[PDB]
């Protein structure tokens, strides 16, 4: 029952800027084993672990994932399971697939065959998220086809774990109505990344074109709140119609946004997601959108309380 699995997922946090960089640590974070005790003790039910498998697998058939990297992923997953956290793993930043999905179709499917074979006997609290933020040449219609192919590969090996399926056009609400999850698959959760208003949450983000023009944007008025509720009502109505649970797998505001607005946006979004019984994972633990300082070993108390 994917709705039970959604409840098991509950509130989580992303440990980003870590295994989805080209090399772990390049973007500032190495996943320390103690982070699992910190996160479980703070009250989170799961962790989401972005993983750039595509740079750790050969480019020629059978596209084998490299041994040292597989062993590292196993260490992270088992570290989190040891504390009783559920775990979401994914394929993140596979840019070549987005730019030429025809060329990379078989390689993507070989990564899932290998990941599902590796983890098929791991606990039911491990979740498989097919592909982070499909976009570009992997259009909404091509993603519907590719995600069904990935479901077939995974289900040919594992009928136990819940699979998490995102939306196209960068994984937000834009293309939700275009998403089709096949009727034959009955143990999947649909995931959305919620960063609206984008101009507020990504103001000043260095990798985002023209984001400097948003610096200083505030959030917190009654109209800001109503607008966000309308979008959440749209996602909830889609969930009810399509009978699929919802996981907001990333949400957060960048550190350049003023702190009061960040607290107000984060707290409101969590209260509203919880009223709808959605699972969710904050973006992210300890870096640019972070809520925990790894040097001082302290949480931002107001943002932690916003998350709970």
């Amino acid at each position: 029952d994917p709705f039970e699995r959604n409840k098991i997922l509950g509130r989580g946090i992303n440990i980003g800027n870590a295994l989805e960089a080209p090399n772990e640590g390049d973007w500032g974070v190495v996943i320390k084993d103690e982070f699992f005790d910190i996160i479980k003790e703070a009250g989170f039910s799961h962790v989401r672990i972005p993983i750039r498998w595509s740079t750790h697998a050969y480019a020629f058939p059978p596209y084998k994932i490299m041994d040292r990297f597989f062993k590292r992923v196993d260490e992270v997953i088992n570290g989190a399971l040891k504390r009783g956290l559920a775990v979401v793993i994914n394929i993140h930043h596979y840019e070549e697939l987005m730019n030429d999905p025809e060329e990379h179709k078989e390689r993507f499917l070989a990564l899932w065959k290998q990941i599902a074979d590796r983890y098929k006997d791991y606990p039911e609290t491990l979740f498989f998220e097919i592909l982070n933020e499909p976009h570009g040449n992997l259009t909404p219609e091509k993603w519907n086809e590719l995600l069904e192919e990935a479901l077939k590969v995974i289900r040919s090996i594992d009928k136990k774990h819940t699979i998490i399926i995102g939306t196209a056009e960068w994984g937000g609400i834009s293309a939700l109505e275009k998403l089709s999850v096949p009727k034959w698959e009955k143990n999947s959760i649909v995931t959305i990344h919620y960063y609206n208003p984008f101009e507020f949450t990504h103001q000043g983000a260095e990798w985002v074109e023209g984001s400097e023009k948003w610096l200083g944007r505030k959030w917190g008025s009654p109209d800001d709140q109503k607008h966000l509720i309308e979008e959440f009502n749209f996602i909830e109505e889609w969930s009810k119609k399509n009978k699929r649970p919802i996981y907001i797998g990333e949400f957060g505001a960048y550190r350049k946004a003023d702190l009061e607005s960040r607290i107000k946006w984060t707290s409101f979004v969590v209260r509203e997601m919880e009223k709808r019984r959605w699972s969710w994972a904050y973006w992210e633990f300890c870096s640019g959108f972070g809520v925990y300082d790894t040097l001082r070993k302290t949480w931002n108390k107001d943002l932690l309380e916003a998350l709970i």
